[PDB]
């Protein structure tokens, strides 16, 4: 069912919803592990369906529809506690690639595309534990999709070679995030 912020459990999955207040968006919980978000003009926003807690070696499978109108990206987002990280598995994004500004360590390939890896830090950013200073790790794909299976210990791996040690899996989601624009989808997890 369409919902304000927050989290829990819907259908068997855990689900996370959040916004910064602005408003032009609609997040609805549907059957099984499936979610859709359609927003127009709207703030920041980030929400999905997953688990909680997640692991490094999980295979993600996602399908449906994901039609950004301008900056807006859909992936497999997460945290992760001692060390506290943010990392993002960008499958696909609209107008604004979110590595820009990021620094790029490597490249990976992994379920049919080689994906750039990059890290930046968030100096005293909000944060699952709350404000804190965290890195952020990124692996971009460079052929977007909307449907697909992720297995996320190739990234994990090669993040690992990087120099990154992932600790205790906080929630693991296939998230729809966006920045000031419009747009739709309906993702369906498994």
């Amino acid at each position: 069912q369409t919902i304000q912020p927050g989290t829990g459990y819907n259908n068997g999955y855990f689900y996370s919803y959040w916004n910064d207040g602005h408003g032009g968006v609609t997040y609805t919980n549907g059957p099984g592990g499936q979610f859709s978000v359609n927003w127009s003009n709207s703030g920041n926003f980030v929400g999905g369906k997953g688990w909680q807690p997640g692991t490094k070696n999980k295979v993600i499978n996602f399908s449906g529809s994901y039609n950004p109108n301008g900056n807006s990206y859909l992936s497999v987002y997460g945290w992760s506690r001692n060390p506290l990280i943010e990392y993002y598995i960008v499958e696909n994004f609209g107008t604004y690639n979110p590595s820009t500004g990021a620094t790029k360590l490597g490249e990976v390939t992994s379920d049919g595309s080689v994906y750039d890896i990059y890290r930046t830090q968030r100096v005293n950013q909000p944060s699952i534990i709350g404000t804190a200073t965290f890195y952020q790790y990124w692996s971009v794909r460079r052929n977007h999709r909307s449907s697909g299976s992720v297995n996320t210990a190739n990234h994990f791996n090669a993040w690992a070679q990087q120099g990154l040690t992932l600790g205790t899996m906080d929630y693991q989601i296939v998230a729809v995030e966006g920045y000031f624009s419009s747009g739709s989808a309906s993702i369906t997890v498994s």
